[PDB]
């Protein structure tokens, strides 16, 4: 990912772009009860706390594209991965319009508390505005494709979210790059059965974890797994994808029947960006805000992870490769052990900048003991251990509950922390109910008890 140029947005017939300039984020009443140390990250270049020019740190995530081309080791990843995708027999039809709005299985409603991207955000227009859960009108959607088509401008938004004490020193706030609601729908038209066909089968056919449940699906994740575990992480996924990967991407979607819209993707590959009163023009990277963004995340690791491979280890059987990949996130196998830290070294010749999973210092052995997927360990359960629990850390939930956006959904969101939690054993779930009991607020919230949650646990399989 890298931006070929920047200028001001009245330069080229567009109007500056109003982002609120404060934190919605404020101490919450657990605040003092908890330990934690993040705060809301920088929103704007003027913030006291910074030690950086704002704007250069914030867009630094577009390191450049290292690659061209695709070259044949992507072409046969390509090849093997697209050939599991086609024993799913994804629909390859448009999806209509309404579906498209207003969800059906497989997919969800488009959410109404996001952004509506250029021109509405500029228009003032909102999105509860255009359509309505009860009535699913697409008339008025279909108005506004007519008269503003598709393709249109990304708004770039700094997403309000706690970051560690360093990352607001060096401004290093993530960015929410929102795109216009009718491409969203066309998109969601083009792409929309696909999205049903992942999202209802999470595993290793798809190598995508996205809509998945992980009280129910980390019981099925190592029976999918060969024996020899092997991980890590990205450093600035998204943006460090190079145009040769959307390409790649295309050939998959091209090849299990799509060829039709691989289009759109060159929207994803070449973009057009909002931010403030300036403009800007991306060659390569994946929009954060984007109507597939997490999918097509996911497929292009699936592509990144078989292409390291074909290019280090010649002879490696793929269909022996069982991996599962959220967007940058990943967790893979192979009957055989294998050098992470060599991988990585490929890694960065296809432009990727790939680490020990979990901040090591080093590229250590994977094992069940230490893999983590989605910020959670996989533990067996002390009383049926063919069971297996999906363990977010403490700290993690300690962090989040010191803070509060709005004070109207406290009660949603401590019991969403406590739907995590209590994976961390009984003992550990009580104290954190005694502290959160332990003021007025807490005290005064639903919050269901470890026995209640466990059992319920126990008969959802
Ligand atoms: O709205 C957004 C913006 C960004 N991102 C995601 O944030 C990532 C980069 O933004 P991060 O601040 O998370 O950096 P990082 O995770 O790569 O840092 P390290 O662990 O390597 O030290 C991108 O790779 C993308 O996946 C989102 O998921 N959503
Ligand atoms: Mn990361
Ligand atoms: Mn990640
Ligand atoms: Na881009």
């Amino acid at each position: 990912g890298e931006i070929q140029w920047m200028r001001p947005s009245k330069e080229v017939g567009y109007p500056i772009i109003n982002a609120p300039s404060k934190t919605k984020l404020e101490p919450s009443a657990f605040h003092y009860v908890f330990e934690g140390v993040k705060e809301p990250a920088v929103l704007t270049k003027n913030d006291p706390r910074l030690k950086t020019d704002f704007e250069e740190a914030i867009f630094s995530k577009y390191v450049g594209n290292k690659i061209t081309e695709v070259d044949e080791y992507m072409k046969e990843a390509v090849d093997h991965y697209a050939g599991q995708l086609m024993s799913l027999d994804i629909n390859t039809e448009q999806m209509c319009l309404e579906d498209a709005m207003y969800g059906t299985d497989g997919l969800e409603a488009l959410d109404l508390s996001t952004s509506a991207g250029y021109p509405y955000v500029a228009m003032g227009k909102k999105k509860r505005d255009i359509l309505n859960k009860q009535t699913r009108d697409t008339k008025e959607m279909q108005k506004l494709l007519d008269t503003y088509g598709i393709n249109l401008p990304l708004v770039t938004y700094v997403k309000d979210e706690l970051r560690s004490k360093t990352k607001v020193e060096q401004g290093k706030s993530r960015l929410i790059e929102a795109s216009s609601l009718n491409d969203s729908v066309a998109m969601r038209m083009a792409f929309g059965n696909l999205y049903a066909a992942f999202h209802k089968n999470p595993g290793v056919i798809t190598g995508s974890a996205v809509g998945c449940d992980p009280d129910l699906f980390w019981s099925k994740i190592p029976v999918l797994m060969e024996e020899k575990l092997f991980a890590f992480d990205y450093t600035g996924y998204d943006a460090s994808l190079s145009p040769a990967w959307f390409e790649a991407l295309k050939m998959v979607l091209e090849k299990i029947g799509f060829g039709d819209r691989v289009d759109y993707i060159d929207y994803l590959n070449h973009s057009h960006h909002l931010y403030k009163n300036k403009t800007y023009c991306v060659k390569g990277g994946m929009p954060s805000g984007c109507s597939g963004t997490s999918i097509f995340n996911s497929m292009i690791n699936n592509l990144i992870i078989r292409t390291l491979l074909l290019k280090t280890y010649k002879g490696i059987d793929l269909d022996h490769l069982k991996m599962i990949a959220y967007g940058d996130d990943v967790i893979a196998s192979y009957p055989h052990e294998v050098d992470a830290s060599l991988l990585a070294q490929s890694g960065k010749d296809y432009g990727l900048t790939m680490t020990p999973a979990d901040k090591s210092a080093t590229f250590e052995t994977v094992t069940w003991e230490n893999v983590t997927f989605l910020k959670r360990f996989f533990r067996a359960d002390e009383k049926y251990p063919f069971l297996i629990h999906p363990v977010m850390p403490m700290k993690e939930i300690h962090e989040s509950i010191r803070w509060t956006k709005d004070p109207r959904n406290t009660q949603d969101h401590v019991r969403s922390l406590c739907l995590l939690a209590w994976h961390n054993g009984e003992e550990e779930y009580n104290k954190f109910l005694a502290k959160i009991r332990s003021v007025p607020i807490g005290r005064a919230l639903d919050l269901p008890e470890y026995s209640t949650l466990y059992d319920r646990w126990l008969d959802s399989f």
